[PDB]
C-alpha cells in the first residue's frame, strides 16, 4: 500500500462502506439520525457506528455532546442513560429520548460529536495499531470494522482479542509477514466470534465485501469499488 486509512478520500470510503453494513446505504451522512433497539440485548443503538445505550458509548457521546453544546434536547436524557447503562432497557428514554434525537441529528453541534466520538475511540485507535502492524489502508479498515462491530478491548470478543487470535495464527507484515495471508488468518478469527452471536452470524461484511477488496489486491482501497452486504450489491465510483 501507499495510503493510510485517514487519508481524506480513503476516510470517507470507510465510512460509506461501514454505512452500507450498518444501514445498508452508502449514504452516510443520512445515518447521524438512525435510532433503533435491534433487539440483540443492547438496547437502543444511534448514530454512525451504532453507538448503544447498553455498552456505555452512547453515553458518552452524550455527555461530550452537552459539554460542548449545553441545553441541548439530549441533555436531559443523560440520568436515564446513567441508568440502563448495562442493561438493554429503555427506562427513562421512549418517545421523547427518540425525538430529542431525531432533533439533535439535525444540528452541527451532535454531527460533530458523533463524528468526534467515532475518530476518538473506533477510527483513530483503527488506524494507529493498523500501521503500528505495518498494514495497508485495507488492513486499517479491517481493523476499524472489528471496532465498529465489537468495540475495542481485550478480551476474546472484543478488537484487541481478535487481533491477539489473528497474530497467532500468522505474522504481521511489521514482523516480516505477508499482509494477505495476516489478514485471511484475521478475517478468519472475526468469523469465529461473528458466528457466536445470533445477530452477527451473517458475515457478509467481510466475506463479500472485504475478502473481495483483499481478493482484488486492492490494499489502498481506491476507488471504484463494488461490494454485497446481506445479498445487496453497492458501488462507489
Ligand atoms: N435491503 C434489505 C437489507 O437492508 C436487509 O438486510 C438487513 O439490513 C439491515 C440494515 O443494514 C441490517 O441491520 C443492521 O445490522 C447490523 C448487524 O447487526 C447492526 O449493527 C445495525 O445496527 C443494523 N441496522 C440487518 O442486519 C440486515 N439483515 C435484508 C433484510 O434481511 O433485506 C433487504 O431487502
Ligand atoms: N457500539 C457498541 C460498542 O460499545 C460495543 O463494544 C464494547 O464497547 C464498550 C465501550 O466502548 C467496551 O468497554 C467493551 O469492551 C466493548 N466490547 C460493541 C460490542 O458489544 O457493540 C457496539 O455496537
Amino acid at each position: 500500500g501507499t495510503v493510510d486509512l485517514d487519508a481524506p478520500v480513503q476516510k470517507d470510503t470507510a465510512m460509506s462502506l461501514v454505512s452500507s453494513f450498518e444501514n445498508s446505504s452508502t449514504d452516510w451522512q443520512a445515518q447521524y439520525g438512525y435510532l433503533e433497539d435491534i433487539a440483540a440485548g443492547r438496547g437502543y443503538t444511534g448514530g454512525l457506528i451504532g453507538f448503544t445505550s447498553g455498552t456505555g458509548d452512547m453515553l458518552e457521546l452524550v455527555r461530550a455532546y452537552s459539554a460542548s453544546s449545553p441545553g441541548n434536547p439530549l441533555e436531559q436524557y443523560i440520568p436515564a442513560l446513567e441508568a440502563v447503562n448495562g442493561t438493554d432497557s429503555h427506562a427513562g428514554l421512549g418517545q421523547g429520548f427518540e425525538q430529542a434525537w431525531a432533533d439533535a441529528a439535525e444540528t452541527s453541534e451532535f454531527r460533530a460529536a458523533q463524528d468526534a466520538e467515532r475518530d476518538r475511540v473506533y477510527f483513530d485507535p483503527a488506524v494507529a495499531q493498523g500501521k503500528a502492524d505495518g498494514l495497508s489502508a485495507l488492513g486499517q479498515f479491517a481493523y476499524y470494522d472489528t471496532l465498529v462491530v465489537h468495540g475495542p478491548g481485550s478480551q476474546r470478543d472484543a478488537f484487541g482479542g481478535i487481533r491477539a487470535e489473528a497474530l497467532s495464527a500468522a505474522l504481521p507484515p511489521s514482523q516480516g509477514g505477508d499482509e494477505t495471508e495476516y489478514l485471511e488468518a484475521f478475517f478468519d478469527a472475526r468469523n469465529v466470534i461473528m458466528r457466536e452471536e445470533p445477530a452477527h452470524a451473517d458475515t457478509s461484511r467481510i466475506d463479500t465485501a472485504q475478502r473481495v477488496f483483499l481478493q482484488n489486491g486492492n490494499f489502498d482501497l481506491e476507488r471504484p469499488l463494488t461490494w454485497s452486504v446481506y445479498g445487496d450489491q453497492y458501488s462507489l465510483n
